[PDB]
């Protein structure tokens, strides 16, 4: 069968890769993808967030079955561009896509039925929402209502910065309608957790639990991105709060998405922050992480396209995990998160391709002739497997040391949260 993964990052190499595994999969189609990905996968020189013209292609080549990596397609409607010419898409539709698409959606949705969050406030006038933060004082925690690319979500130490953060959204509107609504809601403290699961109605099923590094720098310093790093499992989701994630979140989730009428079918990726008073969701995403996707296809032991085509159809799965931890360290481009420096030869990726329980996943990476070079923020997911955290974080230091490109940075703190829940 024919298979496409539309998007061009880590997380769709990640993707791909589980899929080329599968002995289903005899042409395998990415739009646009990258030069890591390129390796396995047919190019389809189309922007992911074209989605007419995807479904076009999809229909006129004939695939028979299209993952959807990225947010923005998907709000986009993606798939109903796609079922429209009756094809087979994972992902959810444009209604059901709003619960990451507008944050003053799945706020009131939460707030309707239950669900554990952060106490919030929308606005959509500037004097408003300036007299409200100056009232209420910082920390406190500004959103733009719609995608912002990794610069929506601004957390703000002083109110000082929460009016200068307010003013770029809602007076200058740097995100247009995007901006033109905010969401401002309580700081949480405790330790930060993504909690994904595969749903199709009134059935769900999990995957592996998995902690990402937001901040730029190592001891969480710096501006926020859109991951710089994640390891599977994470021992910040015990047994039980795992139970109250799946009864208070994804269970809450389920009901509400059925009173409302709803339907969804696909990733739900839920952005946690774990406090004292129990897992509370800071936002939803209708699709796998970046760069949570890339430990947790690795530990997925089973053929991920039969599990992926079984469950879209409504069959029951079994999803079979990995003993061992793998860990996730990105490489990124000098200026990331701002404007990032592209063109660097990148060197070593051979030298990584013989090291065992080692594993690339190309992100922001393109061709050069025979050269491959950076073209975005985030370049390269350095990953690797092992017995224990330690092992596993170990051996993708030590892959660092043989991949090169100018101006390349990296956390060197990958995982150390996870260290005192450990012996
Ligand atoms: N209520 C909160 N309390 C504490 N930290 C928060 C809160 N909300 C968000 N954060 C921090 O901001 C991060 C979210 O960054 P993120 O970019 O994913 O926001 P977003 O919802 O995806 O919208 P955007 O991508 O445009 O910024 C969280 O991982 C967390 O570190």
């Amino acid at each position: 069968m024919k298979v496409l993964v539309v998007g061009n990052g880590g997380r769709e190499h990640a993707i791909a890769w589980k899929v080329a595994q599968s002995p289903l999969v005899k042409e395998l189609y990415v739009a646009k993808g990258n030069a890591g990905i390129w390796e396995i996968a047919k190019r389809v020189d189309i922007s992911p967030t074209d989605v007419e013209k995807l479904a076009e292609f999809a229909k006129n080549e004939g695939v028979d079955f299209t993952i959807v990596g990225p947010e923005a397609p998907l709000v986009e409607g993606i798939v109903d561009e796609f079922e429209k010419r009756g094809l087979k898409i994972f992902g959810p539709n444009k209604e059901a896509a709003k619960l990451e698409g507008s944050k003053a959606f799945a706020k009131t949705f939460m707030k309707k039925y239950g669900i554990p969050t952060a106490r919030y406030e929308v606005f959509t006038d500037f004097e408003k929402a300036k007299e409200y933060v100056e009232k209420v004082g910082a920390p406190i925690v500004v959103k733009a209502d719609g995608l912002a690319a990794g610069k929506g979500a601004v957390v703000c130490e002083t109110v000082e910065k929460a009016i200068e953060t307010l003013d770029r959204f809602l007076n200058k509107k740097i995100f247009g309608k995007s901006s033109e609504r905010v969401v401002i809601e309580e700081f949480l403290e405790g330790e930060e957790a993504s909690y994904i699961v595969m749903i199709n109605g009134d059935r769900y099923v999990p995957l592996p639990t998995s902690q990402d590094h937001k901040r730029l720098l190592d001891e969480d310093k710096g501006p926020n991105t859109g991951g710089m790093g994640a390891y599977s499992p994470t021992p910040v989701i015990n047994e039980e709060v795992e139970k109250r994630i799946r009864e208070e979140i994804v269970e809450r989730v389920i009901k509400g998405l059925k009173e409302e009428g709803i339907y969804y079918r696909g990733f739900l990726y839920a952005g946690l922050m774990i406090t004292k008073e129990g897992p509370k969701v800071l936002e939803f995403n209708v699709r796998l992480g970046d760069p949570e996707a890339q430990p947790i296809l690795m530990r997925v032991k089973n053929d991920f396209l039969e599990t992926l085509l079984n469950f879209y159809e409504g069959k029951d799965v079994h999803i079979k995990e990995d003993e061992r931890y793998a860990l996730d360290v990105v490489l990124a481009s000098r200026g990331y998160p701002e404007k990032p420096e592209t063109g660097k030869i990148i060197h070593g990726l051979d030298y990584l391709k013989s090291m065992e329980d080692v594993v690339v996943f190309h992100a922001g990476t393109k061709k050069e002739g025979n050269f491959t070079v950076t073209s975005g923020g985030r370049v390269l997911n350095v990953c690797a497997y092992g017995k224990t955290l330690k092992e596993a974080k170990e051996r993708a230091y030590e892959a660092i040391r043989y991949v090169c490109f100018e101006g390349m940075h990296y956390r060197k703190d990958i995982g150390d949260k996870a260290f005192k829940y450990l012996s």
